[PDB]
């Protein structure tokens, strides 16, 4: 329900796969322990599950931005956070770092007003992820 | 009120729903995983799984919001970008996604949820 938010959602929808690929490669360059033996992205099936989870988080951010509401993050977003922590064994700082890389890869396609409008959604998901053990 | 519970159910089981739907679709259309198909190689299968997941997530979000506007908004955008992957395979994939999703609901939940799958299938049939 906004012109600029519709344009940003369009950009994030056209480039969802490229954004996820760039963000994941950045994250695995920065954090070599994730693709090391014992890491959450060592094997191929684990890597595919990580890519699908990062994609889900990007989609949720894009939907919340298109809507203009951050409610869905506190609703179904926490369910996905808990599922990624529990089922995939992803430590909280790895989830935050993945969302941060997703944020930077997404804002690399926008300008300045768009990036300022978009960043609070990534930031809110990061905040929801960091207060998990509380 | 109920839609938050339905969206929670589809989010807790997003991976299982997508897996069941994709396996059902590939049993139904064996040409998809045959040589030349869009799900033949392993990377092809991963990309197909991510696309089906995106469609399921859009449906789940439209159900959580109660609005189908985003379908006419970014759904057609993604369809056009992904095609320029054949379009008529997407239809049956959404049908399988719907069946796998409704297998987890009852009767009121399924009756409330199915119209979103129906709308995305109908919007996807008007593509040229
Ligand atoms: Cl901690
Ligand atoms: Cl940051």
């Amino acid at each position: 329900t906004s012109e600029q938010r519709v344009n940003i959602a369009t950009l994030l929808t056209e480039n969802k796969k490229k954004i996820v690929d760039k963000a994941s490669q950045d994250l695995w360059r920065r954090h070599p322990d994730l693709i090391a033996p014992g890491g959450i992205a060592f094997s191929q099936r684990d890597r595919a599950l990580c890519l699908r989870d990062y994609g889900w988080f990007l989609h949720l951010i894009t939907f919340c931005l298109l809507a203009g509401d951050k409610g869905p993050i506190e609703s179904i977003g926490l369910i996905s956070i808990r599922e990624m922590y529990n089922s995939l064994g992803v430590p909280v700082p790895a989830m935050m770092e993945s969302i941060r890389c997703l944020k930077e890869a997404s804002l690399s396609l926008l300008d300045e007003e768009d990036a300022n409008e978009t960043a609070p959604y990534f930031d809110y998901i990061i905040k929801a992820m960091s207060e998990f053990h509380h």
